[PDB]
């Protein structure tokens, strides 16, 4: 299965005897599931996203069958609004990002050029939008608000912005705000021909 990114990359997963839909998320280090019944021991953990932090129950060595491929690893359970499969499990199912091929044992970071400036950014199949840390951009913007796993942040929305992502040019909407990492989301990933393969 090669997966393009014009829509959210959702898969069916089977975990703890239950069927769920989950988001293949190259932008997430961890795997976080909405509140669900999981058996066994767990440890309290705290995880941050765009917007702040949530408390989660951490379960180790959990079997999960992702789109018909089995993996065992750590699953976090908490107040996430989308089930997300993060890199700790994506690597186990041989997931790659293609546009160069990119494995997922490390964060898929790329160099971008935008508004004359060079930045590092995360290729994030779990993000609908592109969000960049505070930076000087030219032109008008529109007040906007985006939600992450931790809640919401205020961003400035800039439309039809030119970005060169790993030497491929795209034009699209970029959001600017208090994100801790520069995020290249699906609105731009599609333009550089990014696919998810496993
Ligand atoms: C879930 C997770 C981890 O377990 C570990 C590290 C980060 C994250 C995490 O939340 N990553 C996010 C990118 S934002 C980010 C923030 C800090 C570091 C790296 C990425 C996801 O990849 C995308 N993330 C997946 C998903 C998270 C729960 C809320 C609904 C979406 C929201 C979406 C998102 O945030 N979209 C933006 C437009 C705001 C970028």
């Amino acid at each position: 299965p090669q997966v393009t990114l014009w829509q959210r990359p959702l898969v069916t997963i089977k975990i703890g005897g239950q069927l769920k839909e989950a988001l293949l998320d190259t932008g997430a280090d961890n795997t976080v599931l909405e509140e669900m019944s999981l058996p066994g021991r767990w440890k309290p953990k705290m995880i941050g996203g765009i917007g702040g932090f949530i408390k989660v129950r951490q379960y180790d060595q959990i079997l999960i069958e992702i789109c018909g491929h089995k993996a065992i690893g750590t699953v976090l359970v908490g107040p996430t609004p989308v089930n997300i499969i993060g890199r700790n499990l994506l690597t186990q199912i041989g997931m790659t990002l293609n546009f160069p091929q990119v494995t997922l044992w490390q964060r898929p970071l790329v160099t971008i050029k935008i508004g004359g400036q060079l930045k590092e950014a995360l290729l994030d199949t779990g993000a609908d939008n592109t969000v960049l840390e505070e930076m000087s951009l030219p032109g008008r913007w529109k007040p906007k608000m985006i939600g992450g796993i931790g809640g919401f942040i205020k961003v400035r929305q800039y439309d039809q912005i030119l970005i060169e992502i790993c030497g491929h040019k795209a034009i699209g909407t970029v959001l600017v705000g208090p994100t801790p990492v520069n995020i290249i989301g699906r609105n731009l990933l599609t333009q550089i021909g990014a696919t998810l393969n496993f």
